[PDB]
């Protein structure tokens, strides 16, 4: 099965602190244990915005942390994601959010659904 | 047809009392609705030598929502657990900011789900 | 119909030693119980080169429980996995708070689940 | 049998930041509750380069607190893991970020297939 093809994570937020060059940020993980290259389309629910729809590819048997930060969704606005692959994958959605005066992680593998 | 489940369930709730500056502990019960229809829940509170407490939100189709849960009126500093139901499916994640003069951590997971 | 599982499993089980304050580091083993019928639970905890330990306690209906897991004689400072298994459908979730002098750090996950997904 | 036969965790990183006797690392956590000793076969997969595989047998009734900073894997290179077992296991990914200036906590349950 090598994992599923639609994946869900309500908790999006990127903060907006920094700390050196090290800047807050969300790192919507991926990976492909399969044989064929996974297109994904990534859609993003906000609470009073309508949704904004990327996509991305990630080749066979590779990794892909993929940078929310830079997609140009609006920082420090609260949203959710739905992540539809052609092929099964798996992710897992971290965050990181530093200051000058604070540094933390939270992570969480994601609900999945769609063969399994 | 429709992502996600009909209930939803976190047995670690907690409101931290540590404040940080304008900002505040709390948890945030972070749902998304990819359906057609506004989906009606039924959040309960379920303490350790105390009754239940329950409360409804509603969340748009396609759309997130961060429900901050250290604005319901529930008793911070008092362990609690959460089952949450709905009458559509939705997706659902806990996560926890604690922070004090000198402290500041997030954790964060997806719940367990039942029914979807 | 129930909600839950009857059997939870959490691979990274840790008491560290540090302390702040009121505070010391521990692990919460977080249990609900939204079924009609008193929960009898055994835990057992893994280790990686000692035999298991096993604990029990009770959920009564519609409450939830908190349970210290640094209160329960289990070495501090050593790897060690958790196995609940109940009677009845409950929910589980772990969280551990790591904390000293200069460092407060929180994480949590949502256990694995058997026999009532 | 408890548990299942492949793990898989996309948020896999190695941070460098040091701090006396603590050391930025990654715990994998396994847990075997069977009657036979488990094989483990655990694959990395990285953003453009090859995979690598290692393997690791746990006891019965024994846990493994893995860590990934011992392995080789280079440093702050992010990866995959997917993690195949001959029989049904639990995992558990942590990680420890710290440094002069920080330390924090993360972890998650994987995503699970092929279990019981
Ligand atoms: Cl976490
Ligand atoms: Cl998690
Ligand atoms: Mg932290
Ligand atoms: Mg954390
Ligand atoms: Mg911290
Ligand atoms: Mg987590």
């Amino acid at each position: 099965m090598n994992g599923a093809r639609k994946w869900f994570f309500p908790d999006g937020y990127i903060p907006n602190g920094k700390r050196g060059y090290l800047v807050s940020h969300e790192s919507l993980c991926i990976m492909n244990t399969g044989d064929e290259t996974a297109k994904i389309r990534i859609t993003f629910l906000f609470e009073d915005s309508k949704p904004v729809v990327h996509e991305v590819e990630i080749s066979p048997m590779k990794s892909l942390h993929l940078r929310l930060d830079k997609l140009g969704i609006p920082k420090c606005k609260p949203y959710s994601i739905m992540a539809e692959s052609n092929v099964p994958v798996v992710m897992q959605l971290s965050r990181l959010d530093v200051g000058k005066n604070h540094y933390t992680l939270m992570t969480t593998i994601g609900y999945w659904e769609e063969g399994s």
